[PDB]
RNA sequence: AUUUCAAAGAAUCAUUCUUUUUAAAAUCCGAUUUUGUUACUUUGAGUAAAUUAGAGUGUUCAAAGCAAACAGUUAAAGCAU
């Protein structure tokens, strides 16, 4: 049937609420969006809470090659009839794979830079943040001996009224991906 | 310049030392185990003694030596059948 349509893998509960509303979005083609969202197709999902205990965020795992074609072109459009629907936080990244250098694959002239754990989790912090675009990125150790990402964005997104729950959202959704501690913010 | 960052636990005085897990392929019965070359570095192996450093040992002491020690006015003791 039509869940199994855009649902990669056997499921649960948010899986089904994420593509059934896909499909609602896909079926109404009353909103300003071009060919609806009928091509994306969704590989998991996951619902995590920030420091403040309510309204979680969900991540979604999309298909590398359907994000880059699709998702990409309408995201910030998208990303709100998501936000409109279910009443929680979504962000949206692109599944790369990482490999280690010496390890050895059965294709490739060793292992391709886009490949590489650096690359992959820099690639990822523009997914995350992608409704804005990266100003500059400044990692400031500790004394601890931890390391922070100070991880600064650009002016656009600062008119929206979502602001300061969107970038914590943004600093755990980052921390569950890659073992991390970040922080964002906007210049005055 | 650049291609794998980290996270959790126990010991100990508040630091230190130690263990766990965290990508991907092949392989072995949803679980189990392999993955550039070389330098470098770690352990090791196999190394004549004398010499030399060095442990043991009151050559009268020392330089030395490679020995010695013990009980017994003459037997006890041990263990051998």
């Amino acid at each position: 049937a039509v869940q199994k349509r855009v649902l990669k893998s056997n499921p649960s509960d948010l899986e089904k609420e994420i593509a059934q509303c896909l499909l609602d979005i896909e079926l109404s083609s009353s909103s300003d969006i071009k060919t609806d969202a009928k091509e994306i197709k969704l590989l998991s999902c996951d619902l995590i809470e920030v420091e403040k205990l309510k309204k979680k965020t969900i991540l979604i795992y999309i298909p590398y090659k359907i994000y880059t074609t699709y998702v990409r072109k309408i995201q910030r459009k998208l990303i709100n009839e998501l936000e409109k629907k279910t009443k929680k936080y979504v962000v949206l990244v692109a599944k790369r794979t990482i490999l280690k250098g010496k390890q050895k694959n059965k294709s490739f002239k060793i292992i391709p830079r886009s490949r590489t754990l650096t690359s992959v989790y820099d690639s990822i912090l523009e997914d995350i943040v992608s409704p804005s675009e990266i100003i500059g990125k400044r990692i400031s150790m500790k004394a601890d001996g931890k390391r922070v990402f100070k991880i600064m964005l650009d002016s656009k997104e600062r008119q929206r009224d979502n602001i300061e729950e969107k970038l914590i959202s943004f600093a755990a959704v980052y921390k569950k991906i890659t073992r991390r501690d970040a922080v964002f913010s906007l210049p005055p």
